[PDB]
């Protein structure tokens, strides 16, 4: 019915590969902290792959109304973002020993970035759904500011290249300046999401970190 | 006015009266531990309380419509559910001394049951009700699969029977199948909801664990 | 348009002007406790001022009908304080070294405060209103009942009265007893928010606690 149910059907699947390998990898650990990096990892995609599900099947798509016509956004995807994007962050805040400031900064500058998102996403006023992205993108730059050595480094640097084209696609996408048909932004949103998620957390989990 | 009201009526009391016994009896811990478990247990029947409260009245109450018909729906008990049943978890990892890895697991794994029982309870295509109960199911077998010690194990199969009994009530309920009456099923919830709680409560303080 | 948005514009920049004063002061922290009173105190007029940007704009307001008329509410400020509050609590607690059973106790007594604020603002029937504003007060008095030392004290003392003026405005306002127009209200409130969080923020973070 919608264009874009297969990447939508395609990301679902692919969360959903993604977790249940790391649920079976998951057994055999015995050490307290690669437990938390199990646990976090495998969450992620788990989250993810219900929000895919929910964007599939109708639930977790709205018409937004702006620029004189209603507008379908998927706002299952900042449910899950809100969830998945601080524990990505608390892989490498716990990967590198982080300190509960920096933490806690790194997650609470998270949730006003994602939290912003929902509003633009979400903001009747075209004009402003821009002013909202802007807020968000700079609690991007103060994560990517922030942000064992060598997968930490790996992991740091996939994240900053992964999460900054996020932005970009919200921009031109369907959600902003609607120049990119939801379509391709539904396949690049699942590429970025299979990637920062299920690469993620193989890079992570298959590592000595 | 609505025939469970006097389920609502009984179960508010009832949580409100459970709250309260465990602030005064709450009132004479300097032991660190027990204030953790003091603090939980109080909680729970309190968020409780207000969303007994929030059905009682008709705030948590909404017609979700399926089936060619508008379907009255407590949406309040996921909002409960949402805080308190993380919480429970909280009580036996404390209690058994769980690590970050587990009581992370298990918190997330809860907090997707919840997740997807309320957008199975307000998914207005009929039969994905059921798709999203049968993920929500599996998250806690999930839960009850990873699930002082006397006192550990009497409330951990507490926990086990009391909580299989939701997802049941769920599928057969006004919620699901539609076989079991709206009146039934909030008395068999204030049952749940005041056993799992309460119950659970006092074993619990009323023990040397 | 709206005749409280001097008063919305006047409370974003000030929460804007707070934030970015924390923000700069920040840098110079290797002290992991002061990263950890740094995060926190930023971090509160950081959302903060993206709730006061919501309402400024319309989204953050409501017409919550109730008494015959269509009232504006402004949710946006739960949505807030669902956040800011506990992590003011969060300053107190950490700065005299609260225990876990005494953090989560405030922080759990915080959330249903606000929690039942917001629904006494969106409850339709105008004399429950006052039901939950009850229970959100109970739970202020028991956040004031369990609430360096120098610093702790002038900082519990001022969260004390300037919280305490919140319930008198909700119950005076145009979301209570609606004697008090919008205006002062969104005023009253703009000089508690300041207050609580900024100067709350000053006096913390220029001091040596
Ligand atoms: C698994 C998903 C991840 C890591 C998603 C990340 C999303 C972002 C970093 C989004 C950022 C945005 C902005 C900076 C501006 C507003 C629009 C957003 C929400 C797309
Ligand atoms: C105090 C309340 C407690 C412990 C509530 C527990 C509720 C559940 C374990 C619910 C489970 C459900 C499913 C497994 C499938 C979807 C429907 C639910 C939410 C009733
Ligand atoms: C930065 C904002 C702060 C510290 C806000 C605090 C708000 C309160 C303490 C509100 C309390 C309320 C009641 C006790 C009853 C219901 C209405 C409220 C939410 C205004």
């Amino acid at each position: 019915g919608r264009p874009e149910w297969i990447w939508l059907a395609l990301g679902t699947a692919l969360m959903g590969l993604g977790t249940l390998y790391f649920l079976v990898k998951g057994m055999g650990v015995s050490d307290p902290d690669a437990k938390k990096f199990y646990a976090i990892t495998t969450l992620v995609p788990a989250i993810a792959f219900t929000m895919y599900l929910s964007m599939l099947l109708g639930y977790g798509l709205t018409m937004v109304p702006f620029g004189g016509e209603q507008n379908p956004i998927y706002w299952a995807r900042y449910a899950d973002w809100l969830f998945t994007t601080p524990l990505l962050l608390l892989d490498l805040a716990l990967l590198v020993d982080a300190d509960q400031g920096t933490i806690l900064a790194l997650v609470g500058a998270d949730g006003i970035m994602i939290g912003t998102g929902l509003v633009g996403a979400l903001t009747k006023v075209y004009s402003y759904r821009f002013v909202w992205w802007a807020i968000s993108t700079a609690a991007m730059l103060y994560i990517l500011y922030v942000l064992v050595a060598s997968t930490f480094k790996v992991l740091r640097n996939v994240t900053v290249v992964l999460w900054s084209a996020y932005p970009v696609v919200w921009l031109i996408g369907s959600e902003g300046a609607g120049i990119v048909p939801l379509n391709i932004e539904t396949l690049l949103f699942m590429v970025l999401d299979v990637s920062a998620k299920v690469g993620f957390g193989l890079i992570l989990l298959r590592s000595r970190a």
